[PDB]
């Protein structure tokens, strides 16, 4: 499912250290698109952690920043004060094909695909997690 995303990527970061692709078998991934530097950013970063820390066990889902920072030192800074995953620096060429495969024109954004399909399950969450704290309608389908 998510080798169309990221091609040829089998490991990704966590913390200092790295996990496995493989190991998001049956989740539910939101691609993180954001950067140190986008303003709007700032307040919408709080809101997904507390989320997540909420439910991304018990409504089995992971997150993978996506970083738009163009300086290494940027990106290990912010992705610092998250919690979750994200596709190494050294990777970025996939993030900018992943963000054009996606039309993503703007930062924050959250996308949400299915691991084992692929399939693309939302595209809005960015706009609606704010709206529903408590995750009532997640994962915000797409029609």
């Amino acid at each position: 499912g998510l080798d169309k995303y990221l091609p040829g990527i089998e490991k990704l970061r966590r913390g200092d250290g790295e996990v496995e692709v493989k190991s998001l078998a049956g989740k539910l991934v939101f691609f993180y698109f954001s950067a140190s530097w986008c303003p709007p950013a700032r307040g919408f970063t709080p809101q997904l952690i507390e989320f997540y820390d909420k439910f991304h066990e018990s409504k089995n889902f992971e997150v993978v920043f996506c970083t738009w920072d163009e300086e290494e030192d940027g990106f290990a800074g912010y992705f610092a004060k998250m919690p979750w995953l994200a596709v190494p620096f050294a990777q970025s060429e996939a993030v900018q094909k992943l963000s054009k495969h996606f039309n993503v024109e703007s930062i924050p954004t959250l996308i949400g695909v299915d691991a084992d399909s692929g399939d693309v399950v939302t595209t809005r969450a960015r706009a609606t997690l704010v709206k529903d704290p408590e995750g009532e309608q997640f994962p915000w389908k797409d029609a």
